[PDB]
């Protein structure tokens, strides 16, 4: 009872060093083909039938290739991110890390997210950020960049990440990829469950690309028109949309007018002092009974231990590596900077998808 | 609901991507000095207070620094790792990431495991080796070195571990002081909980260091003597240990003969066929009724989804990462290994501690 204490508590130490395991895994299961092959079996399937079926190439161990992957698929399966079903070997297989018994696993359900296919919804592409390299290195210096004050991104890199991005055009492509696909999902789950785009005669999207996202949402409002404004080289490089002024220029200098402005994924960026700059331009730039929409997660007020809390706080520790002051807010911060910004005391919240929110500041 | 249901997971398969910033938190609070603090507290502390009671360096943006520190201890309270209570700020207060509300924490009982100093009770040194850069930066080629049925180790550094610990001296302290810190545990619990050095006139320890494991069991078995038989080089620097004769060889040549010959962590980094040589040099070195005694985790014949499974399938994958054909074994297969080396069809095990069985094969 006491010795089982010790024990648990040993093993949960050593659970809580280990975690980047399951991540790492996941994504060597992706990037060989074995999660697509899963996720298009009709049945389960030993490594070896996965390994053949993803790929082409003549490999020059085959049978040291498989018995890895089973051994990748069992620690999955022990985390219910695959299933496993188990048959005794009649014969030699050497295609199975254990001798007697080969297993077989199919698809849990969270697999669908993982598709390359793109066709339905995956988060690849985020996922394809989240684990990238140049990013995951940041991580292991926070220590030295916490005692300077400093963003660990910086810290590692000398520059801030959006400038970094202009120097290295594969990462540049892996960021505008992963933001695009978070983009795509939300706007579509928006669309579903949001109803604050009625009644706009004119919308602003700040860092809205190429007018994609202004595309979708004209596309269910049809009298609506949109301002796209984003940084003159992102304007100069967007097509003709419909109903859509692309127009250049930076939040901190000025907002376009309208009768409400999309904030998606950008006041989390920012410390304080910049948020208010930001929402100060909305305010000047709204007109009377205009709004501010944030699409941000929320954290609450103190640290609960659920699913939808700790992905929260995960997202806030990601804006502190990447950025250092850009952080994840709660409901009374948001609200206290629209309350700086002038806003009056009238708060909506609608959630969205994914731990994200629609938060809605009026004038 | 549908709606709910897809939004769960879609949060899950986030979940599974992130599971590296825990780790990542807890060792830069870690490395701050923060974790220590906790661990000396007298009461729950404030980031602010930890951070003045951590860092005796005047900082450049003292502020900055307890915000962010304040970030990690938050994210990690949501994981249950440490304790946090809130309390309404009096004044203003911009060590705080939120200006409300200010948080204080305390340790969690698993926070013990952490500590440093070479304290009792701690894992500090393991950890040190399970977040070192240079052995995670290998979990990023998995897929590479699987097509090349390779370690990814030995695919990122383009030789075996051990080979390049011989040429990267903080690695290969990094490494010893992880084994060193691991076998003092393991062997302070098998003095508590194996009876099996009970009645052996000679014990030999394969790899056994400088041989403070036969120093510590010597301590409980005062008629037992030992032979501390490791590399020639590693016996060398060996000070002379009252009833321990220190031998250099290779496992590979022979074992100096005894009533039992010990192997913590030895069969784990080795194929079958590694394994059967080691234990057939075993079998010759013993006469009848003496035994080797292996420590190590036992994975289970199927991937159950418990904390100590998953801790077993996570050494696999370690196992995969640094060896490639190391591994972890069922009970199953290191009997049929005993068997191939000439044992008898006699098996005792006996739970040690933090997933170490204690595994007797007898001549
Ligand atoms: N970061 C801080 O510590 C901090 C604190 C207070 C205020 N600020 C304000 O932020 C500024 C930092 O930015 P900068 O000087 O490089 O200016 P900038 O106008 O070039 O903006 C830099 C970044 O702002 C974003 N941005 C600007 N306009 C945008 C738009 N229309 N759509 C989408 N994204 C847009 C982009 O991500 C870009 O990389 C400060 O000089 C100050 O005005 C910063
Ligand atoms: N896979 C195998 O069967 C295998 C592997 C390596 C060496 N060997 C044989 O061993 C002989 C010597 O070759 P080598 O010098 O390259 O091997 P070696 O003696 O260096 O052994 C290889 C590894 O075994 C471990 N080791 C060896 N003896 C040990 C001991 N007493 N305590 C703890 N760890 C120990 C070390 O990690 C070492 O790096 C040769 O005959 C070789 O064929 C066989
Ligand atoms: O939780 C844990 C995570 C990692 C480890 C690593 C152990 C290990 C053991 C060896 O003999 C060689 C090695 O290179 C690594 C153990 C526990
Ligand atoms: O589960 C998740 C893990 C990571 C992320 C990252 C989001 C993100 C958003 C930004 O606006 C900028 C950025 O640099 C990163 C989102 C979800
Ligand atoms: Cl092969
Ligand atoms: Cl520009
Ligand atoms: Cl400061």
């Amino acid at each position: 009872s006491a010795r089982n204490e010790e024990d648990e508590s040993c093993m949960f130490a050593l659970k809580l060093l280990g975690g980047f395991a399951v991540p790492f895994t996941i994504k060597a299961v992706i990037e060989l083909g074995v999660m697509d092959q899963l996720l298009t079996a009709e049945r389960a399937m030993s490594a070896e039938e996965l390994v053949a079926a993803a790929v082409a190439a003549q490999l020059p161990r085959p049978e040291v290739a498989c018995t890895m992957v089973d051994r990748l698929l069992r620690f999955l399966a022990s985390h219910s991110v695959v299933r496993c079903t188990t048959e005794v070997v009649v014969g030699t297989d050497d295609a199975t890390t254990t001798t007697c018994c080969r297993r077989s696993y199919a698809a849990s359900p969270v697999c669908k997210w993982f598709a390359r296919n793109g066709v339905e919804d995956s988060v690849l592409p985020l996922g394809m950020m989240i684990l990238n390299k140049t990013f995951l290195d940041s991580w292991q210096n926070i220590t030295d960049a916490v005692l300077e004050g400093a963003a660990p991104f910086e810290k590692t890199y000398g520059m801030p990440m959006f400038e970094y991005l202009s120097t290295n055009g594969p990462l540049n492509t892996v960021f505008h990829e992963a933001m695009a696909n978070h983009s795509m999902i939300i706007t579509k789950k928006l669309l579903k469950f949001f109803r604050g785009f009625e009644g706009l005669d004119v919308l602003v999207d700040v860092g809205g690309g190429n007018g994609t996202t202004l595309q979708m949402i004209r596309g269910q409002y049809k009298n609506m028109r949109g301002i796209n404004y984003d940084l003159p080289h992102v304007i100069a490089q967007a097509a003709p949309v419909e109903g859509v002024e692309h127009v250049g220029g930076s939040m901190f200098d000025n907002i376009p007018r309208g009768n409400a402005v999309l904030l998606k994924w950008i006041l989390h960026d920012w410390d304080d002092k910049a948020c208010i700059k930001i929402l100060k331009n909305c305010y000047t730039a709204l007109h009377v009974r205009g709004k501010v929409i944030v699409l941000e997660y929320v954290v609450p007020d103190e640290p609960e231990p659920t699913l939808a809390a700790q992905g929260a706080f995960e997202l806030d520790l990601t804006m502190l590596v990447t950025f250092g002051s850009g952080k994840e807010r709660t409901q009374r911060e948001f609200s206290e900077l629209a309350m700086e910004a002038g806003f009056s005391r009238e708060f909506k919240a609608t959630y969205i998808f994914a731990n994200v929110w629609a938060l809605e500041f009026t004038k």
